[PDB]
């Protein structure tokens, strides 16, 4: 069965196209509408479809976003286009994405089943490529706001990480109010649990900093039955943010859950046998003060990912490392300089 659609290309000339594919399943739910799975029948290639119900009297967000995006670790738009359901007001955009197999959660899940935890290079991998995708979007001002391992997707043989799910990022324009139940739990920052809406990209660095202590731990660093909980765990590790710390992270509320409850090392936090320059990773990305988190951009030149930048590392199945070295100018634009130590040698 084969499905003809005219769709406009998702960062091409505004040119409607003939597109036909195939092979539909769903693959994912959630808040929007329905996601498929499918294949181009030109191309053979695979493809996500993304079915979100659209209102036209409001431009789709992600929609403007996706078509200003192009990144090796996102999950690229190939097209757009529009459907219906029965009735008319009734209108879906449909959005044509790259489809990746797996995600991090699924592979980090099992390890977990299996009580082990993930070799040491997938998680420099996995991590080095996330921060490259956040770096490049926070040079536009946009906020992913949704960072979690289930929004990570991977190709299992090549190590390729592609971030997906930009249902819930938003051009922060500084001055407008931003909402503060973003976030997937688990991954939300301080300031979040705490109600502030004038927060910044670094949002999505904690996010990062909790999937990184997740797969270093083999389970979610911060747990918690709501977002009160979360606050309890995150103060068990960190401990009592400073009056200082808090003025950071809210400037509003601090309705005490409890008392100071003080915090305890970063070296009795995770495993023994895995003490690196790991720890001091999430050291310098899980602080409750935003301004004093890492950027993506320094993030990926720290020492923990220092193994990838050798020539000579190669892939666990024998095959080359991907694409770690191929930056724009708008992904280096936050600190230049700092190409010095993100371009090794080797070319
Ligand atoms: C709304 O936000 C974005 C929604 N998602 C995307 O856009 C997107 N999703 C994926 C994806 C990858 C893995 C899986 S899976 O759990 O490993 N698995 C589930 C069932 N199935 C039989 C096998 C696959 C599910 C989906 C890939 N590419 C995408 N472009």
């Amino acid at each position: 069965k084969v499905t003809t659609v005219v769709a406009t290309p998702g960062q091409g000339p505004d040119r409607p196209q003939e597109v036909s594919y195939t092979d539909t399943k769903v693959i994912g739910n959630g808040s929007f509408g329905v996601v498929y799975q499918a294949k181009l029948c030109d191309s053979g290639e695979l493809v996500a479809i993304k079915k979100v119900l659209q209102d036209k009297r409001f431009k789709n967000r992600e929609l403007q976003i996706m078509r200003k995006l192009d990144h090796c670790n996102i999950v690229r738009l190939r097209y757009f286009f529009y459907s219906s359901g029965e009735k008319k007001d009734e209108v879906y955009l449909n959005l044509v994405l790259d489809y990746v197999p797996e995600t991090v959660y699924r592979v980090a899940r099992h390890y977990s089943r299996a009580k082990q935890t993930l070799p040491v290079i997938y998680v420099k991998l996995y991590m080095y490529q996330l921060f490259r995708s956040l770096a490049y979007i926070h040079s536009f001002g946009i906020c992913h706001r949704d960072i979690k391992p289930q929004n990570l997707l991977l190709d299992p043989d090549t190590a390729v990480l592609k971030l997906c799910d930009f249902g819930s990022a938003k051009q922060l324009v500084r001055g407008e109010p931003n909402v503060s139940y973003i976030c997937s739990r688990y991954y939300r920052a301080p300031e979040l649990i705490f109600g502030a809406t004038d927060y910044t990209s670094s949002i999505d660095v904690w996010s990062a900093g909790c999937v990184l202590a997740e797969l270093l731990l083999g389970q979610p660093i911060f747990p918690g039955d709501s977002g009160v909980d979360q606050l309890v765990e995150i103060i068990k590790v960190l401990g009592t943010p400073t009056r200082e710390q808090i003025r950071e992270m809210n400037p509003n509320y601090t309705e005490f859950k409890f008392p100071q409850i003080k915090a305890h090392p970063w070296t009795k936090v995770f495993r023994p046998r895995t003490p690196p320059e790991a720890i001091a990773l999430c050291s310098r990305l899980l602080e409750y003060t935003p301004t004093a988190r890492l950027t993506p951009l320094e993030a990926c030149a720290h020492s923990f990912f220092d193994e990838l930048r050798d020539p000579n590392v190669k892939l666990p199945n024998g095959r080359d490392t991907p694409a770690l070295f191929n930056f724009t100018t708008q992904e280096l634009s936050s600190n230049p300089p700092l190409a010095t130590i993100l371009i090794p040698p080797h070319a």
